């Protein structure tokens, strides 16, 4: 039972790829170890073949099987609707990749009647025929990183026709389906704010809390067919329109258990027998796949009063501890019987006793202070990665600008408030650019963002303490000073001085500018501002925002 099988035919790319961190006249102000900073090419996907390429052994028993009738039971109280061509075409990303059948994303968004006339083929194909594997692209992703090298990740996705008609079946039940049946234990539904909250308070009802995060070694090539049938099963539970269980039962066949793959050339690069990348059900059949495993393995561990976090293929459990040795114990028979469950890790997990020492979804709890030396509590993370990719959008234009959802999500962290903030208002105020729009990725779903709305976003996902954050732990600190010195960032204190031209510059121009400097910027000064509740914070339509994840499947709101 391999994930994949090979021809040798080679995973090609759209265009020519760049690998080293591109400079321009902005590049050394951020950083000076531009050697350091790189970025991923189809020329390293034959690297990852060999990493993805296994053959997966399950092994299923009864604790596996009451958990799935748990939540099969859960999941027989949703009712999901079916979306219209015209909804689904509105949730299709700009960005996103063209038709082989002669149309783009902005043709699907526009509702062209040879893009329309497809979508209505396709979904007319996915009623009649429910045997036929549906063509897949297989290419390798362009992403950034800081070294010690990653080889390219690969994306696996069908046609736009085909991801339109996915909307169509499954976009209301992997938005509605997923908080139903794990409850609190579903990631997605927290803004930054109520996730630390989540964590704190779940720490905090524990006697002697003991916490560990589980990494499983490639989750997407770890998902057998056994687990899309078993996702499929549970999406037939909802309430649906008979095309929709008709749907979701063909897309299930041809496309999410497996299929052929085909490169950008159009040349047969074999066969997919997991989990597709690039398919609307990723991160919802990831998270059900993944919750269901980790239940049935916190049983057969015997794991006291577990309080899971479930975000895609990412995994937090906080449970009662029974000392460091039977913890350590339990830590085994876990990592055993998710093994058998075919969701081995890549490093074994570990019990931690300080939730600040915890890591999941690459971010841990942190403390600091508000303006009346208040303790509050915060999600931050090591900022090498969320640097090398700002240091590449200084220099290139990209379709999705990581700084803009750093900022939105680790606004009260001191490296975003200080360096991102600081950076990229600049180059805004520069390019007199701050009125204009840019896209930015949220739980995998595509947003089009206005900077200069950022105060009243941050105010609505952190609180107004978010402006006020001081005193620092020791760790955190220690953290950002050892990545500033490693890519060659200028100093905390530089930062500081240039946030104060940025911040008299913002506030001179009046208006949402002013306001960007008075809230974003009040720490640079000695002389603090009145930061009083924004009334256009409240006029935010933060509708579908922390509802659901949609990493790679093609959604934009
Ligand atoms: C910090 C937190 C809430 C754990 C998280 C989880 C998943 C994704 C993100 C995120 C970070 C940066 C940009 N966009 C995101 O969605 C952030
Ligand atoms: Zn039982």
């Amino acid at each position: 039972h391999m994930s994949y099988t090979w021809t040798g035919a080679l995973i090609t790319p759209c265009a020519a790829e760049e690998s080293k961190l591109p400079i321009n006249a902005l590049s050394n102000s951020l950083l000076r170890h531009h050697n350091m900073v790189y970025a991923t090419t189809s020329r390293s996907a034959g690297l990852r073949q060999k990493k993805v390429t296994f053959d997966r052994l399950q092994v299923l028993d009864d604790h596996y099987r009451d958990v799935l009738k748990e939540m099969k039971a859960k999941a027989s109280t949703v009712k999901a609707k079916l979306l219209s061509v015209e909804e689904a075409c509105k949730l299709t990303p700009p960005h996103s990749a063209k038709s082989k059948f002669g149309y783009g994303a902005k043709d699907v968004r526009n509702l062209s009647s040879k893009a329309v006339n497809h979508i209505h083929s396709v979904w007319k194909d996915l009623l009649e025929d429910t045997v036929t594997p549906i063509d897949t692209t297989i290419m390798a992703k362009n992403e950034v990183f800081c070294v010690q090298r990653k080889p390219a990740r690969l994306i696996v996705f069908p046609d736009l026709g085909v991801r339109v008609c996915e909307k169509m079946a499954l976009y209301d039940v992997v938005s509605t389906l997923p908080q139903v049946v794990m409850g609190s234990s579903y990631g997605f539904q927290y803004s930054p704010g109520q996730r630390v909250e989540f964590l704190v308070n779940t720490w905090k009802s524990k006697k002697n809390p003991m916490g560990f995060s589980y990494d499983t070694r490639c989750f997407d090539s770890t998902v057998t067919e056994n687990d899309i049938r078993v996702e499929e099963s549970i999406y037939q539970c909802c309430d649906l329109a008979p095309e929709a269980r008709q749907a979701i039962k063909s897309l299930t066949e041809r496309l999410y258990i497996g299929g052929p793959l085909t490169n950008s050339k159009g040349q047969n690069c074999g066969y997919r027998r997991c989990r597709a990348s690039g398919v609307l059900t990723t991160s919802c059949g990831n998270t059900l796949t993944c919750y269901l495993k980790a239940s049935a393995a916190c049983r057969a561990a015997k794991l006291q009063d577990c309080t899971m976090l479930v975000n895609g293929d990412d995994l937090v459990v906080i449970c009662e501890s029974a000392g460091t040795q039977e913890d350590a114990a339990s830590l085994r028979v876990f990592t055993e019987a998710m093994t058998r469950y075919s969701a081995p890790p890549g490093d074994p997990p570990q019990p931690e006793y300080d939730l600040e020492l915890i890591t999941s979804c690459s971010s841990n709890v942190s403390v600091a202070h508000d303006a009346s030396g208040k303790r509050v509590y915060y999600l931050t993370r090591d900022p090498t990665t969320p640097l090398a990719r700002a240091a590449w959008e200084t220099a290139r234009h990209t379709p999705v600008n990581s700084w803009l959802g750093n900022i939105i999500m680790y606004a009260p962290t001191l490296w975003a408030r200080m360096i991102l903030m600081t950076h990229f208002f600049s180059i805004l105020l520069a390019q007199e650019q701050l009125e204009k729009a840019l896209d930015c990725q949220i739980y995998g779903a595509c947003y089009s963002i206005e900077p200069l709305d950022l105060p009243q976003i941050i105010e609505r996902l952190h609180g107004l303490s978010a402006f006020s954050l001081h005193s620092y732990s020791p760790g955190e600190i220690n953290r950002v000073a050892s990545c500033l010195r490693k890519l060659g960032v200028p100093p905390l204190r530089v930062w500081r001085h240039r946030a104060r031209s940025v911040r008299a510059r913002l506030l001179s121009q009046g208006g949402r500018a002013a306001t960007c400097g008075k809230y974003l910027f009040n720490w640079a000064v000695k002389t603090k501002l009145k930061l009083t509740p924004i009334p256009a914070a409240s006029r935010l339509d933060l509708s579908g925002w922390f509802v659901a994840g949609y990493s790679g499947g093609d959604i934009y709101h």
